[PDB]
């Protein structure tokens, strides 16, 4: 293996990592500048449910960044360093027969290597499993390969070796049993009960818990000291009878502003190129169904603020979409108000499940082809946010058709027309999977 275990049975508390990603005690003793290595622990001042129905949980959070000196603009992303579910960590410690509160360090056997440890050390197994390791995604084949030796029941050891191998059947079993069944490490330990790996080796094998990104849903012109997040919680039943929970979204959902004690979220801002036009008079066309509406809430807040200040602001159009108006229409109240006040020139919403067939944002775009062409020819900026798997492409193709038709040009010329808009920064995307 790559690291050797050094147990610290008599270490001073002040020398022990408790979840910080960078410098020891940086989470507790907060000093700017705040960035990825020194994230700001923002207090959650608001955490509320956005959707009307109960099929899913969509939430709006407001993170207090006052005194952080952090600067941001609508369009930027906010990264958060989440924590795993404490109950899940507890289950892992129990099934492994390990004392999670043991403080230790895993040191690279190669004393010259720049990578001295697998994560911040010294630290306890509980802390590592909570803040530093990924214990929810399907383990890679290499992890299964190393774990097989620890399964004392021959049949289970054979199963693990098979799924970690390159045999035809082995690959199909891994695909269905680990990947498709979404079996995380605890699920594997439960389904192969003879598997008893030492916790320190397990901590060396698992991947690191990663920062998760969200599109800031506020304008710094309106909320300079608060960063807002709009997110859908990930929670589903697996094909193995278990309930899997997305790490960051369930961690955020549990952040109660609230005995007192503020709910803190370690975060940092990652600058993007997704930006409103330099001139407020320039029109904007925003397309963002579902949580893709996130950055546009900030855009609209900003355009509304500018109008309120007394500045001239161009047309501001939003093409939003949800399943049902009484199920998951995000920011329905806020958007209605912005429209009523004139901040939002047009509020076009596609309710995809209110009829037998699908009605999506691109259907509304095409039906508004005339005005959209007028706006585009006039210098308007187009923005698309949300699903990158199909929505983004479908929307792009719709703009191709609009330009080809009303622009009286061939598809090829339409593609070049849109591509030039992208190079000129007039067609921007903020999509994810
Ligand atoms: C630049 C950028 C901006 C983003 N902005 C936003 C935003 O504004 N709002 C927002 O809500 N999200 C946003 N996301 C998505 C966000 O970063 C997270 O991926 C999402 O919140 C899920 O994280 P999690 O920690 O809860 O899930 P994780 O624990 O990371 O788990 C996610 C994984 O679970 C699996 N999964 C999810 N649902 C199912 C299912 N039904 N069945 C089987 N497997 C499933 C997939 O393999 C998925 O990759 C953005 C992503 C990027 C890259
Ligand atoms: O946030 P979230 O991810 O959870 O969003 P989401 O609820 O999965 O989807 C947001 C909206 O996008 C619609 N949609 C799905 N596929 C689409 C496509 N190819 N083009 C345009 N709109 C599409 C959805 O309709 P459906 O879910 O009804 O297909 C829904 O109304």
């Amino acid at each position: 293996r790559q690291y050797e275990l050094v147990v610290h049975t008599d270490i001073d508390a002040a020398k022990v990592y408790m979840g910080e990603m960078g410098r020891l005690k940086s989470y507790e003793n907060q000093k700017p500048p705040f960035d990825a290595k020194n994230p700001f622990l923002a207090a959650v001042t608001t955490n509320r449910k956005l959707n009307q129905g109960t099929e899913r949980h969509l939430m709006h959070l407001e993170l207090d960044i006052s005194d952080s000196k952090i600067r941001y603009e609508s369009g930027d992303h906010v990264a958060v360093y989440p924590a795993n579910d404490s109950a899940l960590v507890n289950q892992l410690g129990k099934i492994l027969g390990a004392d999670l509160d043991v403080v230790m360090s895993l040191n690279n056997l190669d004393e010259e290597s720049n990578k001295k440890h697998p994560f911040p050390c010294p630290t306890s197994y509980r802390t590592a499993l909570t803040y530093y390791l990924d214990i929810t995604n399907p383990p890679r084949t290499n992890v299964l390969y190393e774990l097989a030796q620890y399964a004392s029941e021959p049949s289970e050891q054979e199963l693990l070796r098979k799924m970690a191998s390159s045999s035809g059947e082995g690959k199909e079993l891994y695909l269905s049993w680990v990947v498709e069944a979404r079996r995380h490490i605890l699920a594997i330990l439960q389904d192969c009960p003879s598997l008893r790996p030492p916790i320190d080796h397990l901590c060396e094998l698992l991947p690191r818990l990663q920062a998760h990104y969200y599109s800031i849903a506020s304008s710094s012109k309106v909320h300079p000291n608060s960063v807002h997040i709009c997110a859908v919680v990930v929670e589903y039943e697996t094909k193995a009878g278990r309930i899997n929970k997305g790490v960051a979204t369930n961690w955020l959902r549990a952040k109660e502003p609230v005995n007192g004690g503020r709910a803190l979220v370690p975060m940092f801002v990652r600058k993007s190129q997704f930006r409103l036009p330099f001139k407020a008079t320039t029109p904007v066309i925003m397309v963002g169904p579902g949580t893709g509406v996130a950055p546009f809430i900030g855009f609209i807040q900003e355009r509304a603020w500018l109008r309120q200040q007394g500045k001239e602001v161009g047309e501001t159009l939003l093409y939003y979409g949800c399943r049902r108006s009484d199920e998951d229409y995000l920011y329905r109240e806020e958007l209605a108000q912005f429209h009523r006040d004139g901040a939002l020139t047009q509020l076009n919403v596609a309710f995809s499940r209110e009829q037998s067939h699908k009605v999506y944002v691109q259907h509304l775009l095409k039906q508004d082809r005339e005005h959209l062409w007028k706006l585009i020819e006039g210098g308007a900026h187009i923005y698309v946010c949300g699903d990158a798997r199909n929505m983004a492409r479908d929307v792009q193709n719709t703009f191709y058709d609009i330009v080809a038709e009303l622009g009286a040009m061939e598809h090829a010329q339409a593609v070049d027309y849109i591509k030039k808009l992208m190079t000129k920064g007039r067609y921007s995307l903020d999509v994810w999977s």
